[PDB]
DNA sequence: GGAGGCCAAGATCTCAATTTCGTACAAGAAATCCTTTG
DNA sequence: CCCTTCGGGAGGTGCATCCCGGTCTCGCTTGGCCTCC
């Protein structure tokens, strides 16, 4: 067993963003800042962990292959066990709560459930957050506005039939009236909110049962639109991302891992390099990253990091450096006795 | 299903500009700055994605074939759904979360929606931001000033009757006096906006109300103008734009791109090459671009990707290299199993 | 003298509607752009406030170096 | 006829609003300096 | 082998736009109803 610490940097190839419910507010989409607005955002390690777990699960699927019928051998229970470690069928080895090194049989048989844990079995892979290495490395990306196609390119109207042209005009009229109604309703809501900060308990209760009714009025008016429930000429809210070429310090590790588990992790990273995407807003090619990870280990007994190799994911390829990394990869490729079906 | 990564450069033929509501403010027109106010501007991936999506929409419209009177069989809802991913009917089949192969049938029969996605359906195509190369590749283009045609060329005055000359006199006198009044009230507004920065925010609210009513008085003064509502002679605010010849590194991806969808995307690029315009101020021919992209596929599990070919868009033509890109384009053009209706 | 009104001169050459009405998102003007362009080739070519200009004139950039001076 | 799936319905309510890196430096030698001067 | 000039003087003004339009969701369990086996 060995502890492989992947200490490295993730250079962002296209802006890196994530939606987090706590971080996201009505003011806008903000990254998790671990503090106030004037703080340094961090890409969650949960997102990277889930992405790498999905990559590893795909690697396991490919290694296992497909049945003679061309269907994956995994069922819903096994699939969810390997993907997110949720035992849906209630059939799992309930390891003792106080015995730390429990599931050695399961760990050997299922290297994926070893690297990332299941419910009740501590995972071996610790995926840290991607911390930026600068004071200005994030920005309000995306944004823009959805423009009505026929109001930008007049030529596109030559394809619409006159019935559809009248439909378009009705849509625009409905959009205009819905805008000029919802804006006034929201102005009334804003006035009520302004009166919310000088109210007492009684009038507060009176003037917040009113706000939600104004919201219901907004919803009813939007529903009244016969041709389009939502305005098409919408200004898209920007999303907070890391700038292109952001050097984010990333700290990963595998704990007391057999060479085969580490091989599975390296294979998962290699597969991840095919689509090195972290986070959402993939429509704007967000998430593309290239990362170099110095793979270190701890000396037997001595508290000193040895450098076993390096893992450099780039669009031009994956560079595995270090003999022991190749040894782990081939070892995972060997030991075909893995059992992902139980 | 191949993951095609287009990596390339967009050279600028005429200045590249975009007005994003988030980036632009009252200080002026600014390109989207990546992290900070003092950061390198980037052409949004959103604008490029919308341009390519409209190009692909036109490709699909032409492929399906206009009726005898140049009208596409598609209704308005089909056009909006294909080109903006917005459904006006509301009949678009929302894929409830947890559906296996969610929209695989729609993806198969609607390559365009598979590429550019929809609400609830992930778009395979991710169009990234075009970041510039080098220190200075942007500047305040546009600018100048609207000038009274008759005060620049006196020869235009022989085409005006005495009544029109008197009307011009009235227009100029009205513009002069209204501008004097507007400049006075704007001076008072600027003094108030300089006093804005006082720490007494409770009085900043009243000062903001004062600014709003001052703007209302400006609007009323401008409304009290029989001849011209807007000052004819006025300097045009310049717009920030990438310089001509600016090289912008650009990256797009198509994850799990079938040959049909990939061919549709290449055809979209080909059609976009006819009008290679990216952004606004087209009055000054802004947006013209010559882009060259290398298409590289990455078989998951392989350390290195393989270059399928290169797409080069220039004013002299579209050069597509590699038998793979031609094969994908031909496959898209020959496949007759697409139904973009709903 | 020309038959055009002064407002028409300004609309044609500078795209300023001094009369004081030219919206952009007028729903009834969604399709009036096509007929307006057909009947007014100049306004189609050089757009106006609310109507895109079909003609886009780029910048003139010197080919060589030191091609400018005081 | 039992046994999977898809949909609708179920109580009222939680509080918070964000603003732009660092400034100026330069030692004892093969050198090419050189090549003189001529 | 001379000996490199004086200074004049350095703008006046315009005018600084209008408008859109800010989304769905869903984080649970149960039974009724639909077709499937």
């Amino acid at each position: 067993m060995r502890t492989l610490n992947f200490n490295g940097k993730i250079s962002t190839l296209e802006p890196l963003t994530v939606t987090v419910k706590n971080a996201v507010s009505t003011s806008g989409h903000r990254l998790p800042r671990n503090g106030g607005f004037n703080a340094a955002p961090y890409f969650p390690g949960t997102s990277i962990r889930g992405t790498l777990r999905h990559a590893a699960h795909k690697v396991i699927v490919d290694r296992v292959g497909l049945n003679a019928d061309g269907k994956s051998p995994f069922d819903l229970a096994e699939h969810f066990m390997l993907a997110q470690g949720v035992d849906i069928n209630g059939e799992a080895e309930t390891f003792a709560p106080g015995e730390i090194n429990a599931g050695a049989e399961l760990r050997s048989k299922n290297p994926l459930i070893s690297l990332f844990g299941r419910w009740g079995l501590s995972g071996k892979v610790g995926i840290g957050n991607a911390i930026p290495d600068g004071d200005n490395q994030w920005g309000m990306f995306g944004g823009g506005a959805r423009s009505i196609m026929f109001q930008r390119d007049e030529s596109l109207m030559e394809f619409l039939e006159t019935d559809q042209v009248d439909r378009l005009e009705r849509l625009l009229e409905e959009q205009a009236e819905a805008s000029v109604d919802i804006s006034q309703i929201k102005t009334e809501q804003d006035a009520l909110k302004k009166a919310m900060k000088s109210a007492d308990k009684d009038t507060k209760a009176e003037l917040q049962i009113k706000v939600r009714e104004l919201d219901e009025k907004i919803q009813a008016r939007k529903d009244q639109k016969q041709e389009s429930r939502e305005s098409i000429r919408r200004p898209i809210d920007p999303y907070e991302a890391f700038i292109t070429g952001a050097e984010l310090s990333h700290r990963m590790s595998i704990k007391n891992a057999t060479d085969e588990e580490a091989g599975l992790f390296i294979s998962a990273l290699i597969r991840f390099a095919a689509e090195p995407r972290f986070g959402g807003h993939a429509n704007h090619n967000c998430g593309l990253v290239e990362a170099h990870w110095t793979v270190t280990t701890w000396k037997p007994g001595e508290l000193v990091p040895v450098t076993l190799g390096e893992i450099v994911i780039t669009p031009n390829g994956v560079e595995i450096t270090g003999d022991e990394l190749f040894a782990m990869v081939k070892a995972f490729n060997e030991n075909q006795s893995f059992d992902f079906t139980a």
